[PDB]
């Protein structure tokens, strides 16, 4: 029965009934299946495993490298009424070996372990005869080289799903990324499960995206405009363009303050209070709570969609309409790409960062409504604009290349979704070169049907359908039709490109 799960609902949580996807999920995972579980941070997402552990005999284990973090998680935990425990390695032998007990005889409901614990040998041993309810693979993005921070450790939690098939698998992620998700279902075998999308979409906060120009003047001229005496956060990206924008905010009798990794941990806390306890507030900080928070600033490129979405999704958190407003130019895409080049970071982290930077001007250049766009990164598709975001307010003026879109993804399709970008265009342009004559390309009906078109268009209307989704590359630079193509094939969605 469904129904014993609400009983524990709202007698431990308070909610009187689930949001969203969680009822499926919880249903899904408690009559024993695996599950994939995409959601914004948040108590909600938690409860997607710890209710289950709840409903089932036996005590959840939950895998989590926040072993820093997790002591707050048993402590808010364990005065609900539920009993949970933490085993890692930074804990004394005698303690250790009192969980374990405590594991034994049943007398957890959850099991907080840190990795490092729990592939070891001796530790799947113990499991084995642990009245175990279920895995939940918290931050499951980590066992790729993608999604955010890889470990060595958690692509080896292949183990789970070996040594104990019978046992329900519930892997549950912020970071959505799309070769994330892929590469998580390999690991964890969730690729024959279901994946479940909670919405990540925050409706109350408008997403605007412009140019550069001035940004200290724009701002200010945003910030009197719009939010004159409002707490908000401005994202800036050195210690040092944080510490001149707070005092350069101050001058002008704005309650500026500074906050970076810097200088004393007091003033940190002294900061953290000021924004917390008081009214009308802004803080400048780099990378790092307030329910009432009006706007949220960025003076330069994120370093990534993740983080945008972590730092403009501190706005608004009390419901009420709140504004993500960000300008770039010019040269913050320059002075970005040059770091990469002189990074000496190994090539898997140059290959994603690299893909991280073009998904963030793709969305800092959409055609077609930002949030959409944002969205679609977390796995979230939003059927219709949204009607909150700049694109939508204020429509640019568009080219419409969905004409050529259909050509391209047609051309991929009739070569079996393997040729490179060059190649597709030689067919789409009727040159014969070799390579074409080779597989026959030169007579399929296909053949310069895009003539109209120079080479460079081509390639264009290429990156722009492998930025949006409608094709894979990392073949190895050969081009896949997604499914997300019937969008341009059968569906009626066009392909637009800024007029600029
Ligand atoms: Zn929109």
């Amino acid at each position: 029965l469904h129904d014993r799960a609400l009983h524990l609902l709202q007698t431990i949580w308070g909610y009187p009934a689930f949001r969203g996807v969680q009822g499926e999920i919880v249903q899904q995972v408690a009559e024993g299946g695996n599950a994939l579980v995409l959601m914004p941070t948040g108590g909600g997402k938690s409860l997607c495993y710890q209710l289950p552990s709840l409903l089932r005999p036996g005590t959840g284990i939950v895998v989590s490298p926040l072993i820093a973090l997790m002591k707050d998680q048993v402590d808010t935990l364990r005065q609900n009424g539920v009993r949970a425990a933490f085993l890692n390695s930074t804990l004394l032998p005698h303690e250790a070996r009192e969980v374990e007990d405590a594991l034994l005889r049943g007398d957890l409901d959850l099991l907080y372990v840190a990795p490092e614990r729990l592939l070891m040998p001796r530790t799947l041993d113990l499991l084995e005869r642990a009245p175990v309810a279920l895995f939940a693979i918290d931050e499951a993005h980590c066992v790729s080289q993608w999604g955010h921070d890889f470990r060595p450790e958690y692509q080896q939690l292949s183990v789970l799903a070996e040594r104990f098939p019978e046992l329900p698998r519930v892997a549950l992620t912020a970071t959505a990324d799309e070769r994330t998700r892929a590469d998580i279902k390999s690991v964890l075998r969730l690729e024959d499960a279901p994946q479940f999308v909670s919405s990540f979409d925050r409706p109350n906060i408008q997403y605007r995206v412009g140019l550069k120009d001035s940004p200290k003047t724009q701002l200010l001229h945003f910030i009197r405009e719009e939010h004159p005496g409002d707490a908000g956060i401005v994202y800036c990206l050195s210690r040092k363009s944080v510490e001149e924008t707070a005092k350069w905010l101050q001058a002008q009798g704005i309650d500026a303050l500074a906050y970076h990794a810097g200088l004393s941990s007091t003033e940190r806390n002294n900061v953290q209070e000021r924004f917390l306890n008081e009214e009308g507030v802004i803080v400048c900080a780099t990378v790092a709570d307030k329910p009432n928070v009006r706007f949220v600033a960025h003076l330069d490129l994120p370093k990534s969609m993740e983080g945008y979405y972590q730092e403009t999704g501190r706005a608004g958190r009390d419901g009420l309409p709140s504004t993500a407003w960000m300008v770039y130019g010019l040269s913050d895409v320059v002075n970005v790409r040059r770091m990469l080049a002189q990074s000496d970071a190994p090539e898997e982290v140059k290959r994603v960062e690299a893909s991280k930077l073009d998904a963030l001007l793709t969305y800092c250049e959409a055609a077609t409504c930002r949030r959409q766009v944002l969205l679609h990164y977390f796995g979230e598709e939003l059927s219709e604009p949204c009607g909150n975001c700049d694109v939508c307010l204020n429509p640019p003026r568009v080219r419409d290349l969905t004409r050529e879109a259909q050509m391209a993804l047609s051309a991929t399709i009739r070569t079996g979704n393997r040729f490179g970008a060059a190649h597709l265009t030689d067919v789409l342009l009727g040159r014969e070169t070799d390579k074409v004559l080779a597989q026959g390309h030169h007579q399929l009906p296909t053949f310069g049907v895009g003539k109209e078109h120079d080479e460079k268009l081509w390639r264009s209307v290429l990156r722009q359908l492998v930025s949006l989704g409608y094709l894979s590359a990392d073949d190895h630079f050969g081009l896949r039709a997604t499914g997300k193509s019937r969008g341009i094939l059968k569906e009626g969605q066009k392909l637009l490109l800024r007029e600029d």
